[PDB]
């Protein structure tokens, strides 16, 4: 028992990290097979970042301008291309440590692990959620660009995020591995609206189920609610409206605990209306929304 | 910017995980050089666990009774010995993935990463602290025994913990890599007192410094305090008494922010006496004590 904000083991991803330098800019790249993926802003200087013309900036670069180093091994760049906000550097050597992998575009509310890197070297790993507004609340400093987010299913790494930038609000934005930003963001140093965020209701309910499984049950009550009634409360408290699709994905947790999804909704409704009254749930004094129902099941069953 | 409960990259440790089976019991082992380390209770059945005579139970076992499998590679056991609560199985092959490593016994209040494993396979990684009462609040299910805790300094892995058991209270206990339990615990299925825990004051202050660095400053006030006065409040709120050694280790954070350690103590005193008034600090609604001053500096400077 016990419930922790657990990240996937990072080994398969550490084997793919490289350093990419172009001119005076250094950031991280991801080496999979004979391609290195990195944020296209590696080609910019600081003067360029207010409104870069990426196409023109890239035209001034040749394969030999992209210095790619895998630890201490220098990679030979034989091609380069820009795909949306990423650069793809073709190298002459396939990464011997390439795991089985997929590129996926995750949905808002889904979770993933981030391997934060600097200069091609891993510094740490943490789990987070893609906010409903497509930002992530990460831990990233200058030089972390090119660090990736991923999930692992057995031996397959699904890469879902590449870090690009920190918004003036201190939240983070990036792309899928095809270089498409999550959210409305652009890779320019301009103030950019993130838009209204909400709490991921289905994840809070999953985490309440994790709490009951792991012994914290003080919040259970004698009440029930309906989706309509619960959604009026979700509205008032800036929570995502709960749908039958969310109730369905909570089915396994509801079956395991014997607590009907709408009964757990009534516990959540009371917590929203009354607060925690100075108590905690799974070591937290707020309602946690960074665990999906799949994460709760995986953690509670011991999936490797 | 941003501040997350970050674990060390787990790759170097994933390369050391093996499955150890003895009789009907399977758990995890750590393969370093030509030795596999695992909890000695791999030799017990469930009838044995109420009060095992480990010396007698081990005498009935031969090298060929310890089945060690590294993924799909079977290891040949050429020796076995019990050292405190661990078994050391000498194998005929040195682990080719053995990183540079040390065995260390950490102090209460220090932090480390745990690579939770089942059947020799890594499931996830999380950061935690050794409580002042020598327990850890982890996420461990049956079969996680033998999972290890560690820190990494550049290319060196300092192993500090091997998981052994869950106490009836749902908290976790284990040993250093020489098999000595942290705390008063014994490897028997008996109810065991963990003893009074306290909050790690120096870590809460470090985390308040991390909050100021990362933009959360609402808790800063116009007050100061003394070690004597602060320790009267620490006493009332079950916090560890702050010493000059703790003030000294907070020196780098105090220098970086310009906030004197006793002034941060007065902010902590007011938070203890008044609560958070429904606000948060670094996404938390309680005072976090699982980040040491070294962790805050490492995370805030981007150490790889
Ligand atoms: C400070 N930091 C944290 N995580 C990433 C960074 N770096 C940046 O934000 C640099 C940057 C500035 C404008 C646009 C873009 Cl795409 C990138
Ligand atoms: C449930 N669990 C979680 N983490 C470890 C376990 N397994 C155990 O606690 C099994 C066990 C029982 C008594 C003594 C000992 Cl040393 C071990």
């Amino acid at each position: 028992s016990g419930f922790r904000k657990m990240a996937f083991p990072s080994g398969k991803v550490e084997g793919c990290m490289v350093q990419v330098t172009c001119g005076t800019t250094t950031l991280n790249g991801l080496w999979l097979d004979d391609v290195v993926y990195c944020p296209r802003h590696v080609i910019c200087t600081s003067e360029d970042m207010l409104n870069p013309n990426y196409e023109d900036l890239l035209i001034r670069k040749s394969n030999h301008n992209f210095l790619v180093q895998a630890g201490n091994v220098q990679l030979r760049v034989i091609g380069h291309s820009m795909q949306n906000c990423v650069l793809k550097l073709k190298v002459d050597t396939a990464n011997p440590k390439t795991p089985k992998y997929k590129f996926v575009r995750i949905q808002p509310g889904q979770t993933f692990s981030v391997l934060a890197c600097y200069n091609g070297s891993p510094s740490g790993v943490y789990q987070c959620a893609m906010r409903p507004n497509f930002t992530i609340k990460g831990s990233f400093l200058n030089g972390s660009c090119g660090s990736v987010g991923f999930n692992i299913d057995y031996d397959c790494v699904s890469f879902c995020y590449m870090h690009h930038m920190e918004l003036p609000t201190g939240v983070h934005a990036g792309t899928d591995l095809e270089g498409n930003f999550y959210g409305p963001f652009v890779d320019r140093q301009t103030a950019q609206a993130a838009g209204t965020d909400t709490t991921i209701t289905v994840n809070v309910l999953a985490w309440l189920y994790a709490a009951v499984i792991n012994g914290d049950r003080w919040f259970l009550n004698r009440f029930t609610t309906t989706l309509n009634d619960f959604n009026l409360v979700a509205m008032k408290y800036n929570y995502e409206p709960l749908t039958q699709d969310h109730v369905d994905i909570l089915g396994p947790l509801s079956a395991q605990t014997g607590i009907a999804v709408l009964d757990m909704c009534a516990s959540l409704k009371e917590l929203l209306q009354n607060g925690m009254n100075g108590r905690t749930i799974l070591g937290s004094a707020l309602l946690e929304d960074e665990f999906t129902p799949f994460d709760v099941v995986r953690q509670c069953s011991g999936v490797t």
